DNA sequence: ACTACGTAGT
DNA sequence: ACTACGTAGT
């Protein structure tokens, strides 16, 4: 478990499956969006974010990119989405300013695009009644650009 | 889709991933035991198995071994088992008398075992009144042992 | 749409 | 036990 750069993974490098990014240490979960640790101290933090189709995330092709929460079915019935495991953790990398490793879904199947940090996250009450995260990630500066 | 032997794949290859089966053309399935393909003619015919702790398979240190056949529910409620699509493969396999590859699954996580031709089939009623299909083959003479 | 002898992590 | 922004094939 490594935070920020993983020896050998360059931006823009790709790869056909979630299990090889788990091989190379970049991102453990077999399905999960997000990956994280504990920190010195009982407390979690992000580590690495997956953004392939699932959620509604914002992505263009800016610095910035909208992360939605991961749970309450959304992308059974609708229910409200919990500030807990991943999601804790996110919110958590806020006050840490730890980077995390974002990878994207491209429809081979995935690219490292690079470090990020979390700046803030807010509640939104989606079209359900039920609550949603959202959390707004901005990439370091210095980085190779991923055309698109 | 190639029946039998595949290049560059030896009897006690082992492999972490199922997806490394398919990669090498040796199974390709994601999850199914079965992998089949139509020949001459519009008739199924099995061209591999996976067995791997699923089902209640029987497989001794001998030449033949005992496979289930998949669905029913077997290893939502209990229901018979059918005659379709892999289970109806390995049974047109006996009439072809095709070579069929064989991977075990090991408690790094499966080996190939070599080639196999299914001798025949039956039907049994499960401890429930349904329909489990028991499909038996016999490893092909000649090919290197494996250690267990 | 839907079946599937998958997987990792907590 | 249970969650999960997986997958391939038909």
């Amino acid at each position: 478990q490594i935070i920020g750069t993983v020896p050998g993974v360059e931006v823009g490098d790709e790869f056909q499956y979630r299990m090889e990014l788990n091989l190379l240490g970049i991102h453990r979960p077999s399905q999960s969006g997000i990956d994280y640790m504990k920190d010195d101290g009982g407390e979690l933090v992000a580590t690495s974010i997956v953004s392939s189709g699932g959620y509604n995330d914002v992505l263009d092709n800016s610095d910035v990119l909208i992360y939605t929460g991961q749970g309450g079915n959304v992308g059974e019935p609708p229910k409200d989405q919990q500030l807990v495991t991943g999601n804790l953790a996110l919110k958590n990398s806020i006050n840490k300013k730890n980077p995390v490793r974002v990878i994207r879904g491209i429809k081979k199947n995935y690219v490292y695009d690079g470090l990020y940090l979390v700046e803030e996250y807010w509640e939104e009450t989606g079209s359900h009644g039920k609550l949603v995260f959202k959390f707004k990630l901005r990439r370091i500066p210095g980085q190779p650009e991923l055309p698109w």
